[PDB]
């Protein structure tokens, strides 16, 4: 890995403030909302960064960090990420499903594929045998591919049969999640959890940009449109 | 903290019997119920103490206790509480939401705010740095405040547009949960998990009275009325 | 217990392939399905073995094994089972509930009774005091009995008021789960997690036959009928 339990601190601390202020913004905003549908969109979307803040704080305060022996060392693995992402990604996926109006069957498949992507990714992070950490990465990425597939050629189709304001916001969000989401298995692979090419200092800066984007950025695009009505 | 892994035993054992008999009572009672709505109320309400019993038993049998180093010692932290409360409090919140007929958006916000209250409280209990245990307590209590706010000025409003039998049972329950619930962060703060003013022996007696009340007491008020129909 | 962290490997590895190919089969099959109801059945049913594969792999790769001191030794406890079963059994129970069209109250009772059966079984597996491991087993089995009761004299009744194709597939599935499910507490009791009569080598072969049957076998009976429409 890339030994780091203090230099990344600034990024952990900044991600804490951003997620923290991101929650605050969505909070002091859905406040007016009377429409039960928009009400659901603000609920899901506000909860995403709210969970992100607590876990980002845990990593900053040191709780979210653990040490796992693999290779020929003891590696600094921030597990709070998996704790965050486990509820955050299925919540993000529900916004997309509600927006486009997906079947209860597909929403269950997606949440299921997602829980598996995060749990499997968690087992990979905590696995002591260097070689095996890549098997789980393979299985985790495979599930993401399954998820990004229906989001693309599946939700897109169900979108075009909705009001244009809705068809387009989804278009924008769809692109943002498919692009952002696929960066995690890459950062993970080259980062301190896989082939230690990139230092934890950097891995943490990357995850931060992606997180704030995948949640607050995403939330902004959504919450600031009439598609949620 | 307040070193204790045997004197509180009587309270752990009594809370076990009470939760145990509380489940039994609700069990041999919803037995007749044919109304699918009352059927849901008995389901949720019976599951609350049923979960409470197992966790109370774990603490009595010693499993639910762990030791966390903070201050200048090794402190006896009963973590089973957080394991219990994590499912129990959202279940309790669903009874109130069903009774008053809340929006899927607000129920999601509440369960979300609640999961955060318990998890955050759990991180606070397990945190080794004395100072930080209070940050999480602050964040956990803040979420409770958010929860007790909608239960009060939110559910109350939605209650008044229901049959009077319903409007009033909620009134009673609302008061019981807002009053009881806000005692936990106080007991926690002065107890062995925070400023060790109160001994674990006592902290455990308090949590017991509050638990049995917040669940069996609460359940009795609810299940023994026609509001569940 | 029955010391084993390598001879059972072949069964762990075989259960991995079977669950793996079982998922694959259901995958390249619900592919056509346009009916949102059948769509839900394929979702739930495919997710069951998909989760089973990951956990079976964890046990094979060594991650799902831990050592618990009880009796006068350090016993090899495969905890991944409880991780698997926690989502898998409630999912299996939802197929039965959807098929027969159960009330939201009873589905909640069942999932609740089930979470308790697995968690309680998990506490029993991890408990260091030999004597106590049987208390949890008693509580876990009691919950299973509650579950198998409604599946039998409860769902059966609700089945007979459905299309005959549906009434019968449920009949078959009902029998398969009640029979298979009740074998787990027996295997557990005589296996390495309880009265070490049976060696881990064998306990693992038994759990494997039961798992593949309870999921892939079950799934086949269901997915290969028109009852899911
Ligand atoms: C309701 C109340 C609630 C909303 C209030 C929340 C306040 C909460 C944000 C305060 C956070 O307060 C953070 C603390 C700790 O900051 P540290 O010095 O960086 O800690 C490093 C530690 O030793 C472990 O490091 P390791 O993980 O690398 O091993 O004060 C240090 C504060 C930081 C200097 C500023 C951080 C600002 C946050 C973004 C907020
Ligand atoms: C279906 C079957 C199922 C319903 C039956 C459930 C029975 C179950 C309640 C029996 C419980 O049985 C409890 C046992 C243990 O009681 P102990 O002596 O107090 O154990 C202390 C331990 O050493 C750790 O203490 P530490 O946590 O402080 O470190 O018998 C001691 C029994 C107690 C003396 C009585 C307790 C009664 C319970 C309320 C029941
Ligand atoms: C998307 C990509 C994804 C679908 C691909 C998945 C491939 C994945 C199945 C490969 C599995 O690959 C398995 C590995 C390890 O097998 P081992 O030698 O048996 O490991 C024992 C270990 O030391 C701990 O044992 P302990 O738990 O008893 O302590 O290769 C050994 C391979 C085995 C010899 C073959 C197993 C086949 C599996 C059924 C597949
Ligand atoms: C239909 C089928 C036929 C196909 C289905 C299965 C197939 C699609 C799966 C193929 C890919 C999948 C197996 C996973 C492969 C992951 C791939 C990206 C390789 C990752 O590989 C990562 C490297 C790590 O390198 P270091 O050891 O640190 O040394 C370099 C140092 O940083 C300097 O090792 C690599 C070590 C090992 C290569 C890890 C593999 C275990
Ligand atoms: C809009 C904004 C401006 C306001 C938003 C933020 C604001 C609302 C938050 C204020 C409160 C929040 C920060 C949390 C404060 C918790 C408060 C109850 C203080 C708890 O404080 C507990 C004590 C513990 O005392 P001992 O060390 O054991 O010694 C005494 C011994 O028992 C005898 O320490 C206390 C030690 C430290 C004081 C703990 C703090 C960390
Ligand atoms: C209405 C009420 C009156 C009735 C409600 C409660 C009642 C229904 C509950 C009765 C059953 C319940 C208490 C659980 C009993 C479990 C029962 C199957 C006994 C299991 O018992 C397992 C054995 C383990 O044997 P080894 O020590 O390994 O030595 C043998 C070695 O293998 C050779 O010990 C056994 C040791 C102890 C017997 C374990 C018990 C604790
Ligand atoms: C720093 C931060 C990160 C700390 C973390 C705390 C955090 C864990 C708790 C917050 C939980 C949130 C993440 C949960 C998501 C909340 C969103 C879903 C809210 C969306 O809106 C849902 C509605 C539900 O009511 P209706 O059915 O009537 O429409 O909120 C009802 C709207 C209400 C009626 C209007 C007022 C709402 C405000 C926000 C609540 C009042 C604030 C409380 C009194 C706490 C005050 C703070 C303390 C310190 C005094
Ligand atoms: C000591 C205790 C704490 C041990 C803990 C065990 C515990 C974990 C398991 C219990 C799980 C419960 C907490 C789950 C909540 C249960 C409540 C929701 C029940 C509410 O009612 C729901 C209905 C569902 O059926 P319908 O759709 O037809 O209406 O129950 C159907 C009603 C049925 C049809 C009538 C009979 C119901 C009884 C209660 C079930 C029979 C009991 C079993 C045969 C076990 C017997 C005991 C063994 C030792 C012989
Ligand atoms: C070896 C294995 C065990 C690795 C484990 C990975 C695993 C964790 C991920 C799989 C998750 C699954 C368990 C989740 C269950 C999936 C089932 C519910 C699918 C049932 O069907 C649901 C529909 C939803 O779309 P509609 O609403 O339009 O009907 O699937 C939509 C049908 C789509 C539109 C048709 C094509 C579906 C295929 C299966 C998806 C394409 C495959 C991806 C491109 C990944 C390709 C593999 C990589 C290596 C190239
Ligand atoms: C086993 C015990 C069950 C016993 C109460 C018998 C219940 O049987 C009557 C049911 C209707 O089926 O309602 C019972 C409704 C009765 C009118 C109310 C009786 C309540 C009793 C006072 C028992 C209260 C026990 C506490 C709730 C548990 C505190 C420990
Ligand atoms: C707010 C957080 C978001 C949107 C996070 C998304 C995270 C992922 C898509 C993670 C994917 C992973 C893999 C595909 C394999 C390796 C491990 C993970 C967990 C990093
Ligand atoms: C049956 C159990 C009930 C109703 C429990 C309710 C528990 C709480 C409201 C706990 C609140 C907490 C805080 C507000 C902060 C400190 C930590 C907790 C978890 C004790
Ligand atoms: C796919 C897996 C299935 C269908 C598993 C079912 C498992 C059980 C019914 C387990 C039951 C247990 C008890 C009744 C008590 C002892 C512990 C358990 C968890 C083995």
């Amino acid at each position: 890995a890339q030994i780091t339990g203090r230099p990344e601190w600034i990024w952990l601390a900044l991600g804490t403030a951003l997620m923290g202020l991101g929650t605050l913004y969505f909070l002091v905003k859905g406040m007016g909302v009377s429409d039960p549908d928009a009400k659901k969109f603000y609920a899901i979307t506000t909860l995403v960064p709210a969970i992100a803040f607590t876990m980002y704080l845990s990593m900053l305060l040191g709780y979210g960090l653990t040490m796992v022996p693999f290779g020929g060392e003891q590696n600094p693995i921030y597990w709070a990420r998996y704790a965050d992402w486990l509820f955050t990604t299925p919540l993000l996926l529900l916004d997309l499903a509600l927006l486009v109006d997906a079947d209860q069957g597909t929403i269950l498949a997606l949440v299921g594929a997602d829980g598996i992507m995060i749990g499997t990714g968690l087992v990979g992070a905590l696995t002591k045998v260097y070689s095996y950490r890549f098997v789980w990465w393979a299985i985790s990425t495979a599930a993401m591919l399954y998820i990004l597939y229906v989001l693309f050629f599946g939700f897109t189709s169900k979108a075009e049969s909705m009001r244009p304001e809705v068809a387009s916001t989804f278009k924008v969000l769809r692109n943002v999640t498919v692009v952002l989401w696929s960066a995690y298995p890459v950062v993970w692979l080259i980062g301190s959890e896989g082939a230690g090419i990139v230092p934890l200092n950097i891995e943490t800066l990357l995850f931060m940009v992606l997180d704030v984007s995948a949640k607050v950025g995403f939330g902004l695009i959504l919450l600031r449109s009439r598609a949620i009505f």
